[PDB]
């Protein structure tokens, strides 16, 4: 049963990785319609990285070896593209340290080089140290699009929510690990001002902030809240942080739990047509946008994380309605995969859709498919928290969609309609987190129970960052 469905998901892994080596190894990724590559991560090999802590888990020495062969002669200084603070933090930096926390303890005999090993620490604090001008600002709020060789910038006045507010648990876990200091001190500078917002105007209710802030003074510039993309991120870390170190991170918790509360009271949103669904809305000045995006569904796994870390069973019963809510998304669609974005405002439902939407509670606002993972990794916690078997199998039903329509001979690609046949067309598109999430979240489901499993109450010793690398927690 699940031996097989867990054997299936490493071989759909195992035909990405085969294509990614066959065309495109060493550059960032695979261009599985073209049979390509493409570097739109800097060029240090985003896909391999990426994968490395998905390969781990999977025992798959082979791809382990080939990926560390390929960490140590990356050159972090050297890119001819600006660089994402964000997006190298949680895909290069989680990427090495996860695989250094996970081959130096739950999978310590996995490979023989421990030299290889000890480079994954090594290479993340050289990661680290040509970053770190981006945090030498008059606050201390970094730029997030910075150019290595010239220390210049976008120059920008302010930096997004999440963008900001995602950063503190890979910077933190490399001054555990290196006794350096200066990375941890960096990043919770950052986030103190997310900590306690100015404005007051600036958090409408207790816990939800703005999201952008200000560079100059580390103020936020506007009171837009909401959960969906440039947001998302902040929220999904003030948990995990406490879970890594609740005696260090108490006041992290403490301001999840307001944002928590004040989201289930104002954001909590049901469509007019299927007041049995559950999503959330975003809020300005008063008015409420009912609309919500893929990348917003990591939210049901949030309020589980903390439900069950908490145990706080209103945040379980909560965290479950997020969750059968993008559920729906996906099972309503012809392919059984969820839009990237979709609305259920009463007075915005297209004609063309009118009828969707009475039956499904939405509509279609983009159709498309990137190989996201926010609907399998919240079901991927419920079935950990609850052990309902549903859970699990809303997970396979995904996962053998995504293989039935996003397959290509060489790995999967992004697909332009869910709700067409074949998913409409193929995107020339296959980002580094199929390897890191995608995969992971599938095969965890249904692999056997491990310390990198995701556990309830106080007994995780792992914690996964937003690209699904798992971190080993402090002490
Ligand atoms: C396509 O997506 C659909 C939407 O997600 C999905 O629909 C169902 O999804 C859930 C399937 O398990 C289901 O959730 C359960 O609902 C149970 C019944 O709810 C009814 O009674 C309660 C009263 O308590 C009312 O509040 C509801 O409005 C409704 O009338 C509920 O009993 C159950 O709760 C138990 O289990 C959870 C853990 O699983 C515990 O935490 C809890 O304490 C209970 O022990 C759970 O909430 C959901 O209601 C339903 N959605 C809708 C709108 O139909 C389809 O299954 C899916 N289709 C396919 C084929 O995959
Ligand atoms: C990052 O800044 C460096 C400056 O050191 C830029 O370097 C280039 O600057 C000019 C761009 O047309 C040219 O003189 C060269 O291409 C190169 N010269 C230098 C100064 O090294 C680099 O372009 C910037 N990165 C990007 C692409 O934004
Ligand atoms: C995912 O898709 C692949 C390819 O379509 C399925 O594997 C196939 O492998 C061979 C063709 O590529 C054939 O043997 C079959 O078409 C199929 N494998 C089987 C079951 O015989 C793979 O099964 C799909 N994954 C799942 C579990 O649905
Ligand atoms: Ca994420």
């Amino acid at each position: 049963s699940n031996q097989a469905k867990a054997d299936a998901v490493k071989e759909a892994f195992q035909h990405a990785w085969n294509g990614y080596m066959k065309y495109a190894f060493p550059h960032d990724e695979l261009t599985p319609v073209s049979n390509g590559h493409a570097d739109s991560r800097n060029g240090w090999g985003a896909s391999a990285v990426d994968a490395l802590s998905t390969a781990v888990i999977m025992g798959k020495a082979d791809v382990v070896n080939a990926i560390l062969e390929h960490v140590a002669d990356i050159d972090f200084s050297k890119t001819s593209d600006t660089v994402s603070l964000f997006e190298t933090t949680i895909r290069y930096l989680a990427g090495m340290l996860s695989g250094y926390d996970l081959l130096q303890g739950p999978a310590k005999n996995l490979v023989d080089n421990q030299d290889l090993i000890d480079g994954l620490l090594d290479q993340s604090r050289n990661l680290a140290d040509v970053l770190k001008f981006a945090f030498d600002t008059p606050s201390g709020v970094p730029y997030n699009n910075i150019n290595i060789t010239s220390h210049g910038n976008d120059g920008a006045t302010t930096n997004g929510l999440a963008v900001t507010g995602t950063l503190v648990l890979e910077w933190t876990r490399l001054s555990d690990l290196t006794g350096d200091e200066e990375y941890a001190k960096l990043s919770q500078k950052a986030e103190s001002y997310l900590l306690k917002p100015q404005p007051s105007s600036s958090e409408p209710f207790p816990g939800l902030v703005g999201s952008s802030i200000n560079i100059n003074d580390g103020q936020f510039a506007d009171s837009r809240v909401s959960w969906n993309g440039g947001d998302d991120s902040f929220y999904e870390y003030l948990i995990k942080m406490y879970v890594y170190d609740p005696k260090r991170f108490e006041t992290y918790k403490d301001r999840w739990v307001l944002a928590a509360e004040s989201t289930i009271k104002h954001l909590k949103s049901h469509p007019k047509s299927r007041p049995d669904l559950t999503f959330l809305s975003s809020y300005s000045n008063r008015n409420y946008d009912l609309s919500s995006q893929h990348l917003t569904c990591f939210d049901g796994g949030s309020f589980l994380l903390g439900g069950t870390v908490l145990d706080r069973q209103d945040f379980i019963d909560f965290g479950l309605e997020l969750v059968d809510g993008c559920e729906a998304t996906y099972n309503s669609t012809l392919t059984k995969i969820g839009p990237d974005s979709w609305g259920w405002d009463p007075k915005k439902v297209p004609s063309d859709q009118k009828e969707f939407y009475e039956k499904a509670g939405f509509y279609i606002s983009s159709g498309s498919y990137v190989l996201r993972p926010e609907v399998i990794e919240s079901f991927y916690y419920a079935h950990r928290v609850t052990g309902k078997e549903i859970y699990r199998d809303w997970v396979w039903n995904a996962f053998v969609a995504i293989n039935s329509t996003c397959r290509t001979d060489s790995g999967f690609a992004a697909v332009s309609d869910v709700n067409k046949a074949n998913g409409g067309s193929k995107y020339d598109n296959q980002e580094s987190f199929l390897f890191a999430e995608v995969m992971k979240y599938s095969y965890l489901a249904h692999s056997e129970d491990a310390a990198w499993q995701v556990q309830k109450g106080g007994k995780n010793t792992f914690v996964y960052n937003t690209e699904a690398h798992p971190i080993s927690v402090a002490r």
